[PDB]
Parts: C-alpha cells; structure tokens; sequence
C-alpha cells in the first residue's frame, strides 16, 4: 500500500539511484503511495554526530513506520554498503523494519563484489528485524549504459529488475 | 502445500532438530505436507567427496523441486553453520531454491554466535536463489529445555518460533 | 615505528574510544610515534557527500601512508561498524592499508553481536588490502566499568587488550 | 619452522590444491618443514558425524599444535568455503590456531565469489583464534592453466602467490 524507497549513494547523479528510479516508475503506475528519500534530505551534521533529535529523521522515521515495504539502493564501497547510507540506518529504531518486505538494490564497479549485498547489507536490514528480505538485484557498472538522463540498462539487468519488482509487489499483500 | 524440513546437525537427536520437530507438528496442524530430511539420509562418502550420482541426492532434489518452502536448521559451529549441512548444500543444483520461501533456524552454545545466521547461513541460501528469506530464529542452547523425548522450550523461544512459523505459513500463499 | 590510531564512534565520550586510549597509553611509553584521529577532525559535509578534496582527508591520508600500523575502534551499530567510521574508510585510496598491520577494537551493547568485528569490519579493512589483520578485541558494554574519566576495565578485558597490543607491537617489525 | 598445508577440496587433483603444491615447493626451498593434509586423510563418517575419536583427527591435531603457521586452500561453493573443509574445521579444538599465522587461498568458478574469502572463510579461521590472517589469494578458475600434472598459473596469479608466500615466510619469524 505504501512503500519507502531509499537512495543510499552520497553522489548525485547516481548509478545505483537509477535502479531505484526505474522501480519508482514501475510502482507509480500501480497506484502505490511511494515515498522517496535520499541522503540529501538529512543534514550531514545530524548523521555524522548520530543526532536523534534530527527533524528530517523524525519525518522519515514516521513515514517508514506506516510503510508496507522498503526498496533500498547502495553503491558498493570498500566491499560493503556506503558509509553514508549506514549512518542513517544507524539512527533508525531497533525494530524499524519489523513486519516489512525489503528489496535491496546495488551497483558496484566490479563483479568481484557481487556478494557485498548478501554479506554486508542484508544483515544490517535484518538487525532492523526486516520480516522478509528478497533476493535482490546487483548490477556491475557495465550493465548501466545511461543514467545521467533516462536510465538505460541492458535487457539482462532490466529483466532481473522486473522479476524482483514483481516479487516485491506480490509480497506486499 | 509442500514443505521440506532439513536438519543440518551431524548428531541425532539434536537441539536444532527439536526446533524442526516442533515446526513439523505445527504445519501438519494446517494440512501442509511436510517431508523431513537429515544428514543420516545420505552416505557420508557421497557428501564428503561431492558425488552427484548419490541416489538420495536425486530423491532429495526431486522432493525439493516440488516443495513450496524450506525450513532448515543448523547448530552453530565455529561462527557458522555446520560443515556437514554445507556438504549437502554444495551438492544442490544452482537455482535449487528459486521460487521458494526459506525459514532458517539455528541453535548455539553461546549468544555470541547469533550473527552466524545472517552473516553465514543466509548468504549460502541466497546463493541457491531463495526467493525470500525470513528473519528466522536463533536460540542459544539454554533456551532448549529438552530435545530428546519431547521438544520443550523457554516461553520466549516458543513465542519466537510461533511468530516465525505464522509468517512462514502466510508466505506460502 | 609510526602508528595511526582511529576512533570510529560519532559520540563523545565514547566507550570504544576508551579502548583506543588505553592502547595509546601503552604505546606512548615504548617511544612509537602515535598519530591519533577521530571523526571530529573531518567536516561532516565532506564525509557525507564523499568529497575527496577534503583537506583533513589529505593530511590523514598522508599520515596513514607513512604509518606501519593501524589500530581502529568502532561501536557496534546495527550488527556492523558505525556508518560514520565507514564514510571515512570509503574515502581512503584503494590500497590504503597495503603493507600495514591492523588491529581492530570494538565495543557493543550485546554479546550477541561479538561477531560484527570478524564479519563486517575485517572485510572492509581487507578490501583496503591490509597486509595482516590481528584477531582483535571485542568487549560488551559490561566490561567497561568507567570511561567518562580514566578508562577502567575488568581484568579480563584489560588482559585481552594487553595480549593483542603485545602481538601488534611484535608485528610492527 | 613447521607449516601445515590443508587442502579443502573434496576432489583430487583440484585447482585449489595446485596453489598449495606451488606453496609447498616454495617453502621447502627455504627449509621449512611442510606437512600436507587433505580430506582424503579422514574417514568420511568421522567428519560428517563429528566423531572426535577419529584417529586421524588426533594425528592432525598434534601436528597442527606443533606447527608455526597454516596455509589452507578451498574451492568456493555456494558463496563460501567447501562444507567438506568445514566438516574438519568443526572438529578442531576451540583455540586450535592460537599463536599461529594463517594464509588462506581459494579458487572460484567466477570472480563474483571473491568475497567468499573475507566474508566466510576468515571469520571461521578467526573463531579458531588465528593470531593473524594474511590478505590471502583468490583466483578464479581461469587463472589456473593446469592443476593435474604441474601447477601452471597466469603471470598475475603467480605474482600474487609469490607476494603472499613471501609475507607468510617473513611472518614466521
Ligand atoms: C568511494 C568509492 C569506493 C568504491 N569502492 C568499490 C569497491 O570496493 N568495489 C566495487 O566493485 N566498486 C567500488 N566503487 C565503484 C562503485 O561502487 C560503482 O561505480 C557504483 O556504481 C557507484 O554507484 P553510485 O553512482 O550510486 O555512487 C567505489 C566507488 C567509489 C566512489
Ligand atoms: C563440534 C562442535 C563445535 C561447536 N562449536 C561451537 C561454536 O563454535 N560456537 C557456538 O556457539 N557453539 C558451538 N558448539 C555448541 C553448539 O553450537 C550447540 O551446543 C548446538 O546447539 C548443538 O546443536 P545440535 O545438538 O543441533 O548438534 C559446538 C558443538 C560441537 C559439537
Ligand atoms: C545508534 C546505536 C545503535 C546500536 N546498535 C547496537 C547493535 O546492533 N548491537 C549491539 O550490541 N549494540 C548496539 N548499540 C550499543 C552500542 O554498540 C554500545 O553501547 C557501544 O559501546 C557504544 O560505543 P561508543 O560509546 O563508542 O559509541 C547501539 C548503540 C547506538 C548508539
Ligand atoms: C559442487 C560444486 C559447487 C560449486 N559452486 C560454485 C559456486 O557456488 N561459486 C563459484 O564461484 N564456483 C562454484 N563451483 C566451481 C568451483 O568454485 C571452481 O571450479 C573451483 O575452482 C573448483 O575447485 P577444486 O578443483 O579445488 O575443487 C562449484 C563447483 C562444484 C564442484
């Protein structure tokens, strides 16, 4: 019914955010209230100094609470998720994703770090008590032909995105 | 509705198996067809030398394929799942858990090894292409009052098993 | 000969930093040039927006290059290292720890997350090509009796610290 | 100087074993006493049913204890080390690798599973109390030109093995 999408790259434009964009598009047809957030909606001072009286944190935290699902995207940095993304996750309440379906998306420079999603990001999402976590979609940088403007992907990436998004849509019932 | 239960303990009875026995009991209550497998169903030489023509592997494989969901249980050895269970997972086809809901259970000598589920078992189950992986249940040995004659758990662990099984049943629609 | 120490908690005072403090003390006797850094030496805007033209980054990056070793401390947040710490690590060059001995220290609220060091922090340090990574020291919050003033630890924690620091000192030759 | 080499592959000859054979050869060149073990030294039933009275386990254990360092090699199965190797690691005493330098080697069908070394194998070796764990070497199968009759590697992989072995030898002082 409601879905939070969360872009986790500190950079803009972002290759991994182009994956969230295609997802957002897909849902915006199916009349689902999609609330999109990126790191630029928070004050860097709040995230870095772990400040829970953050006003932006509160609004986000509120909107998450009412969400049925989360789609979250990260670049791979040093074989794991972005630090930047993590600093926000660290401010969520202990059971923040209790009862929600979670779909993780990632882009990375090398195929050699495909496993960063399963080994690094999923356990954090799980510590936040995600009720179920989908297989997810990792894409190396060669899969994204264009993102500065409209996202363009190889049919392989697009198809895998499609499949995941279909599974997520079903799981939200 | 078909579910496979898979005991990953090298000994029998085990603490981790008592969790599956309790699971079996609750799912039979709902007219799910439950099929139990343990490591004692395979010849040690077939698993330890990765022999793909193992007759039991072919039977397990046909059974898994027809199954809608999998509950797998392991003890926690050296900060991970058991090698023993892993010998069998290594012999399954590449997409063996595609289209399937997976619930992982585990028991551990110390709470210090709780992260073994998220950081070690889950990524293996995801390499097999599990469609979705539930939060799961970890119990340190002190929560399993009896695993020999009748599964008996502390109230907290029994409540967490029930919450997990209810989520797992709902997922199978 | 030279050692970087790096406090990774966004908070001050810090329980995990008290572990670095005892380490710093230990080395300051043995005439080793110890360069200490915490996250407060960087601008939160630089870390969050991934800015490599950071002046503080340069100085740190320079001092690391000449260091024989790194001792790094993190609180456990959401079953992994701090996001805050990670945002700095993400700005280091790809082979930043090539040729260095690395000792990781951590404090966490629950024993249940002892494995966050080995499963989450070590692989990042390794992606940065640490030449060798020591076993490390994890301490749950009950081990630290006092840190607002002088650090006070249980003899168990202190002894394990001692042992690790001895091993690190030897490895720096 | 005593080193144990331990082949974790369930088949022989294996790609991962060719790395150890090359290692053996280089260390004998330096009058290190090298002791090679593989899974074929143990009875499959002892490993798969965790039987502690395995005579070979007692011999391996005495040998490990007297050893200064360990080089262990595994193929990468389902995003991790082999279950087969893990069955043997599960049977070693709690502090088996205390006081020891460990070098991990691995080979994989795809570069996509490179993180199996850091995210899966290393935490197991650290649960055994390895004093220090070197960066190690991962090679995808395409880097091993021959493992049957004479180990032959691409120049890049041979250079990385040499760098690792030189670090390992230096560590043994
Ligand atoms: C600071 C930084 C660190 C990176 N480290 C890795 C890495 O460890 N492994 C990898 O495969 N790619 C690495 N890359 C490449 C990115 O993960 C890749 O280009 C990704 O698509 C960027 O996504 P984004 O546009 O959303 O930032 C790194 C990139 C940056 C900027
Ligand atoms: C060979 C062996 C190794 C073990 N290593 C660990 C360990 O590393 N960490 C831990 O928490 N418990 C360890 N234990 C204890 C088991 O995790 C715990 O007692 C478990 O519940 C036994 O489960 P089972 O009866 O299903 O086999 C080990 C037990 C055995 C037999
Ligand atoms: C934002 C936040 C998240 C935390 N999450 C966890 C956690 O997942 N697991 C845990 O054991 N402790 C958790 N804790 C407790 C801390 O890890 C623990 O109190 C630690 O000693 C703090 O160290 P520091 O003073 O250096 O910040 C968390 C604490 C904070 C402030
Ligand atoms: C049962 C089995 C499972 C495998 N699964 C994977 C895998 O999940 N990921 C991967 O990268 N390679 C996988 N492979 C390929 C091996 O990782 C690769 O070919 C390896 O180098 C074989 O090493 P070995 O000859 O030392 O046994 C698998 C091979 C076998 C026999």
């Amino acid at each position: 019914m409601r879905v939070i999408t969360l872009a986790g790259s500190p950079r803009f434009p972002s290759r991994s955010s182009s994956l969230l964009e295609y997802a957002r598009e897909k849902l915006n047809g199916l009349d689902v209230e999609v609330y999109h957030w990126n790191l630029q909606n928070f004050a860097p001072e709040d995230l870095l100094y772990a400040r829970f009286d953050s006003p932006a944190l509160k609004t986000f935290t509120e909107q998450l609470q009412q969400a049925d699902g989360l789609i979250v995207a990260t670049p791979v940095y040093k074989a794991a998720y972005s630090g930047a993304l993590k600093t926000l996750l660290d401010l969520l309440p202990e059971r923040a994703l209790q009862g929600k379906v979670v779909l993780p998306l990632a882009t990375g420079g090398t195929v050699a770090h495909l496993l960063a999603v399963d080994y690094a990001l999923k356990p954090v999402l799980s510590a936040l008590k995600a009720q179920e976590i989908l297989h997810g979609v990792f894409a190396d940088d060669s899969q994204v032909i264009d993102y500065h403007h409209r996202p363009q992907f190889t049919p392989n990436l697009q198809t895998r995105l499609d499949t995941a998004l279909e599974t997520f849509w079903q799981a939200l019932h």
